[PDB]
C-alpha cells in the first residue's frame, strides 16, 4: 500500500527527467505499482483511511512521483454531478490533437510531490485527443474536455519532467489568456 512516504517531492532529480516508454506486455511487477497508483488515488479520496494514513486527496499520479522513471499514469476523478467520473490506468498515454482554445482552473493547481502552494494561472488545451496503452496492453483512445483535459495534461507533463509551476506567468501569474475558458 502507497502513502506520503512514496511520494517524491520536488527537487527530487527523478522529477526532472524524461521518463521512458514501456514495453509490452507489462511485467507483473509493472501492473502492481500500477494499480498500486490508483489505489493510493482511491484511498487518498476516503476520508476514514486518509485520515488514518495522512494521504493528500489526489486525482492523478504518474510513476515518476513515486521515483519511477516509466510512461504510467494514473487518473481518477469521482462523479461531480455531470454524471461523468475518470477511472484509467494508462500505459505510454500520448496527446495526438488537441483545441487551440485555452482552459484553465482559477485556483491554480496543486502537486502531491510539491509541499508548498505556487499562486498562478495554469493554461491547458481545452480539449484534447489521447492515445494510450491499457494495463493489458489494448488500445484506449480518449477525448477529453475542461477538468479531465487538464488532469491528464498534469499528469503527462510528469513524464516529460516538467512541473505544473513552469507554466505560470512569471509577471502576470493571474491573467487569464485571451478566450481561454475558466473550469
Ligand atoms: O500530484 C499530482 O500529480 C496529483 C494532483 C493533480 C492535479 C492538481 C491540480 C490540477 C490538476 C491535477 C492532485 O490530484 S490535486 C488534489 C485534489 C484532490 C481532490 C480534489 C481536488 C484536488
Ligand atoms: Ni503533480
Amino acid at each position: 500500500m502507497l502513502t506520503m512516504k512514496d511520494i517524491i517531492r520536488d527537487g527530487h532529480p527523478t522529477l526532472r527527467q524524461k521518463a521512458a516508454e514501456l514495453e509490452l506486455p507489462l511485467t507483473k511487477e509493472e501492473k502492481e505499482t500500477l494499480i498500486a497508483m490508483r489505489e493510493f488515488l482511491v484511498n487518498s479520496q476516503d476520508e476514514e483511511i486518509a485520515k488514518r494514513y495522512g494521504l493528500r486527496s489526489g486525482v492523478g499520479l504518474a510513476a515518476p512521483q513515486i521515483n519511477i522513471s516509466k510512461r504510467m499514469i494514473a487518473v481518477l476523478i469521482p462523479d461531480d454531478g455531470s454524471g461523468k467520473s475518470y477511472d484509467y490506468m494508462l500505459v505510454n498515454p500520448k496527446i495526438v490533437s488537441h483545441s487551440v482554445q485555452e482552459a484553465y482552473l482559477p485556483t491554480g493547481e496543486g502537486c502531491l510531490s510539491v509541499d508548498d502552494n505556487v499562486a498562478g494561472l495554469v493554461h491547458r488545451h481545452n480539449r484534447i485527443t489521447i492515445k494510450a496503452k491499457d494495463i493489458e496492453g489494448n488500445d484506449i483512445q480518449l477525448r477529453l474536455k475542461g477538468y479531465p483535459a487538464i488532469v491528464f495534461q498534469h499528469e503527462i507533463d510528469h513524464l516529460n519532467g516538467v512541473m505544473f509551476y513552469d507554466h505560470i506567468d512569471k509577471n502576470h501569474p493571474l491573467q487569464p489568456h485571451t478566450d481561454a475558458v475558466e473550469v
